[PDB]
């Protein structure tokens, strides 16, 4: 179920009194904090809670009794917990070590009474443990040298929230088969973007008003970047400098409130109201609004260092019951990770799980989000619950990490068994998807979640880079590009799912934007502000500068392949994502982990030179053509009498064909008609280096064929994709078309 322990704090009815609810299998006494301010003030009371069985503790405490303790307006809260490494000693103070015994446990318990937790069931946060108010890290920490910190004046404070009246508008209802995704930050999205007034931009409030920018593109669905709050607010303290950033926000602090720094109203319920009305702008729009969402990990982390136990950022989670929501080793004393970052969130406990169900619900229904991407996905089919093993968790005999689909009880199978997935024909319904992939054991699981999942295709990207940019240095199996166009059923078939359960894009924000998978022979992320420097991302970017230093290439053609890479992803079955930014091929000078840049070579701009501007056109175009030919957004895997594999020759792909790696053109017809479709369509791509003549067959529908467009060099400029009714007649069956190589040709028969 969700909410099965009703945890939070949260006003009654009439606003008279507020009860707080929070959840420790360990801890042996908690006690409530209350401030008035979320930073710099000692607390205005504090009231003992009390064991409401099952591990909740709880307190109610009337609204009167706060206005008393001199609260008239937000009431900002903690909590102070003890337990078996720290037991409660009469004589104990703030900043005192009266009762200490361990900074960990051999149950893995890490209770620090000095250390105010923030209520993992807060909706709202104060501000982040670095701010520019205080960016000392270590008044957090246990260990021998700050465990006797109290960070009472300097941690995060939850935010009692009265329920918004916020209208999030009406959820389309359309099946995700007919998505385009457009991957943006929130506060790239529009901080310096001019035509936003000033106070706006970088905001949730900011973001709601490019609605209309995104629809003239065509995009029906945005993904943010993490919105759930991160480490940010210390990111501008020293200037000119991506030193102390965190900018894509891949540590949350809490779960359920939506970060503040990129609201415009920063008051307390002003995020919250102001993400509704977010939704409800993008809603109205008929946009669907999907967010990243990270539980593999925690902004917590694991133990400052591997040879260390005692030392670990206590603010949250850790101070409450470490042994219940983080994955601790054989033995209780360190952390297992998959992650990289530190310690592994333990989605197979039960209540750490019920946190996953529990926020994500919030942000489906009181936040009215259409979707969610989950980072690290495997993490969340870990089937194990701590490094040694237990019978607790049966189908992980040899402790650690073991991703089981099969195991009913993993976390990605209890979000399906909560809520409702959307039909492959549309209706009502969370549309989810995954990132198949962690660190270590057999987390790599592309192809390997279950039904109701649609996946981040690695393989689409990488082979299709490969395919462009690696002719010569490595193989290229022109069946590969065949699985890739065709919606990848080599790896979604098996399992039942569909073509667009293949989520199709060359380029995220993890990686080069689509201008540098072909502008850049390498990453380069030792520059300096505003560009750098970023601490490596991936060695295999697959990219090439088309020749460009070698002399053998030039700027054309650099625009030549990221059209041809466009293409790929909005002409293939699947549902095609797109970072944004690339319709104005943005670049970021080939850096491929611009994780800490909160700068403007980051966020988007708007100024566009006319081969930007041209290129737009050229996304604008495509996009809409992919939504108005339903032979390219099969529900289902493609017939053998809708679709037919074609060599240059005019002649049917054989096994010959199929089976000589020497082989870089393809191309394909589909029977428009069978589809629902008003035109056949014919794709050619010219995987070879040099010019190839492809011979058209006969049009499955219609007489002739039409050009709709050519990616290759010639046709740069303005109208290389062309608007709807003026297609270039080219001719019926056995018509010749000669293709440069490297590049891509659309065809519809008339
Ligand atoms: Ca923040």
């Amino acid at each position: 179920a969700i909410n099965s322990m009703s945890l939070g704090a949260s006003y009654d009815a009439q606003q008279a009194n507020i009860t707080f609810r929070v959840y420790s299998s360990q801890a042996t006494r908690i006690v409530l904090y209350l401030y008035s301010a979320g930073y710099g003030v000692q607390e205005s009371a504090t009231y003992t809670l009390s064991p409401a069985g099952s591990g909740v503790w709880a307190v109610t405490v009337p609204v009167s009794s706060i206005k008393a303790a001199g609260i008239t307006g937000a009431v900002y809260y903690g909590y102070r917990a003890w337990g078996p490494n720290w037991p409660y000693a009469s004589n104990w103070g703030k900043g005192s070590q009266a009762g200490f015994v361990s900074d960990v446990d051999a149950n893995g318990d890490r209770f620090n009474p000095n250390k105010l937790l923030l209520d993992p069931y807060a909706q709202e946060v104060s501000q982040d443990p670095l701010n520019p108010s205080n960016q000392n890290g270590n008044v957090f920490a246990s260990g021998a040298s700050y465990r006797t910190t109290d960070s009472g004046i300097y941690a995060p404070k939850g935010v009692v929230l009265v329920p918004s009246t916020q209208s999030t508008g009406t959820k389309p209802t359309r099946a995700q088969k007919d998505d385009v995704i457009y991957e943006v930050h929130v506060r790239g999205f529009t901080e310096q973007d001019t035509s936003i007034p000033a106070q706006y931009r970088g905001t949730y409030y900011g973001a709601g008003l490019k609605a209309s920018y995104l629809a003239s593109l065509g995009v029906t669905a945005v993904e943010f970047l993490p919105v759930q709050e991160t480490q940010n607010d210390a990111n501008d303290v020293v200037p000119n400098s991506d030193a102390n950033q965190n900018y894509w926000g891949y540590m949350t602090e809490n779960y359920f409130s939506p970060d503040r720094r990129y609201a415009y109203n920063k008051a307390a319920g002003g995020p919250t109201a102001e993400f509704q009305a977010m939704v409800q702008a993008f809603h109205n729009a008929g946009i669907k609004v999907y967010m990243d969402v990270v539980y593999n990990h925690t902004a917590e982390g694991g133990t400052w260092t591997s040879s260390d136990p005692t030392t670990a950022t206590i603010y949250s989670w850790r101070g409450l019951d470490n042994a219940t929501y983080y994955e601790l080793t054989s033995g209780n004393q360190y952390f297992y990770d998959n992650t990289g970052i530190g310690a592994n969130f333990n989605t197979y406990n039960t209540v750490a799980q019920n946190l996953i169900v529990d926020s994500l619900a919030y942000w489906a229904n009181t936040m009215g989000v259409d979707g969610f991407r989950f980072d690290l996905a495997s993490v969340l089919g870990n089937s194990c619950l701590n490094g040694a093993y237990t019978a607790s968790a049966p189908n992980c005999p040899n402790g650690g990490y073991n991703f089981d689909a099969a195991d009913s009880n993993v976390a990605i199978n209890r979000i399906l068994r909560e809520f409702t997935v959307r039909p492959a024909a549309g209706g009502s319904g969370l549309d989810l998807f995954a990132e198949p992939w962690a660190i270590g054991g057999n987390s790599y699981q592309l192809g390997g979640f279950p039904q109701g999942w649609s996946e981040w295709n690695g393989l689409f990207r990488d082979s299709l880079r490969q395919a462009q940019n690696e002719l010569g240095s490595m193989t290229i199996y022109v069946t590969q590009d065949a699985n890739d166009f065709s919606g990848s059923s080599n790896l979604f078939q098996s399992s039942g799912r569909s073509p667009w359960n293949s989520i199709n894009f060359i380029d995220v924000h993890d990686g080069m934007t689509l201008k540098d998978v072909y502008s850049c022979n390498g990453a380069n992320n030792s520059q300096a502000w505003p560009y750098g420097p970023s601490d490596g991302g991936t060695s295999t970017n697959y990219s090439w500068d088309q020749g460009m230093s070698a002399g053998t290439g030039a700027a054309v053609d650099q625009r030549r392949a990221a059209r041809t890479g466009m293409a790929f992803e909005m002409l293939s079955a699947g549902t095609p994502l797109m970072q944004g930014g690339d319709e104005y091929l943005r670049t970021l000078q080939c850096n491929n982990n611009a994780y800490n840049l909160d700068s403007s070579a980051n966020w988007l701009t708007y100024s566009w030179t006319t081969d930007q501007s041209n290129f737009y056109t050229f996304a604008q175009r495509l996009i809409a053509f992919r939504k108005a030919h339903p032979a390219l957004r099969p529900s289902s895997w493609y017939s053998g009498s809708q679709l037919t594999w074609y060599q240059p020759s005019g002649a049917v792909a054989d096994s010959n064909y199929w089976n000589n790696t020497s082989n870089y053109a393809i191309a394909y017809a589909i029977n428009g008609p069978s589809l629902g479709d008003s035109n056949s369509i014919y794709v050619a791509y010219n995987g070879w280096s040099s010019s190839v003549t492809f011979t058209l067959p006969a049009p499955p529908s219609g007489t002739q064929w039409y050009r709709v467009t050519d990616t290759c060099d010639w046709n740069d400029g303005a109208s290389t994709f062309v608007a709807p009714g003026s297609e270039t007649l080219i001719g019926g069956a056995g018509t010749t078309y000669g293709q440069c190589g490297q590049s891509l040709l659309l065809l519809i028969s008339k």
